[PDB]
């Protein structure tokens, strides 16, 4: 439960649009999911 594709540092890990965020992949250890930039920061 919660398994997701490994996300890259610049690759989009979640899309912020419409209202809620669209999860795509998890950010690599050391990088978080920026809902404003949509990057692994």
């Amino acid at each position: 439960y919660g398994q997701v594709p490994m996300c890259d540092a610049g690759e989009q890990c979640a899309v912020r649009k419409g209202a809620r965020i669209g999860k795509l992949c998890d950010c690599p250890r050391g990088t978080s999911c920026n809902s404003f930039l949509l990057k692994c920061l």
